[PDB]
């Protein structure tokens, strides 16, 4: 048992709803919350930018120091770092960015990362700003990950939409 509320049950491990990620993040305390990370850790917009917005900008201190000691992240790839006042932990996680012709088959490999934690408060890798289709990524996301994932979708007519075309 864990202390998620209100959100539907679309697989064995797979929830979704219709829900603000800071908002969701800050009533939980999730251990992890995922961030729609970009390679530079620069949380400009879209998720990364209202998750370091509500850390008042410490997410995006610890990350430039993060990058200035070990270099960017690969697309696919992921870090840990500190949750702030969101969650113990924050993995940010790279899903390619179709405004960058980035490849969208490493959209598996961003959610393989999940699968090293057992429970997730998380986007929906590559959609909003980074102009996956959501639906894509949906199905991506339940193919791939195995862990109990909590998925947070800020605009209710994506998650209606969501829903009613999931298979
Ligand atoms: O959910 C959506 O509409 C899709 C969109 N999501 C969010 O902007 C999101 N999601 C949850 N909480 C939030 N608070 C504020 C934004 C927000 C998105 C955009 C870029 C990338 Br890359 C990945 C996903």
């Amino acid at each position: 048992v864990n202390s998620f509320s209100g959100y539907l049950k679309l697989t064995d491990n797979v929830y979704i709803k219709n829900a603000d990620i800071v908002e969701e993040a800050k009533k939980v305390k999730p251990t992890v919350v995922v961030n729609a990370a970009n390679v530079y850790l620069k949380h400009g917009g879209g998720v990364a930018g209202a998750l370091n917005k509500a850390t008042n900008n410490a997410m995006q201190v610890e990350s430039d120091d993060y990058i200035a000691t070990n270099g960017p992240l690969k697309v696919g790839g992921s870090c840990v770092l500190s949750g702030h006042n969101l969650a113990k932990h924050c993995l940010h996680v790279v899903g390619p960015n179709v405004n960058k012709g980035e490849d969208i088959q490493l959209l598996k490999s961003a959610y393989e990362n999940f699968n090293q934690h057992e429970v997730l408060l998380a986007p929906l890798l590559s959609a909003g700003i980074f102009g996956a289709d959501p639906i894509h990524s949906l199905r991506v996301c339940v193919d791939t990950v195995r862990t109990n994932v909590y998925l947070a979708v800020f605009d209710k007519n994506l998650y209606d939409k969501l829903v009613s075309s999931f298979l």
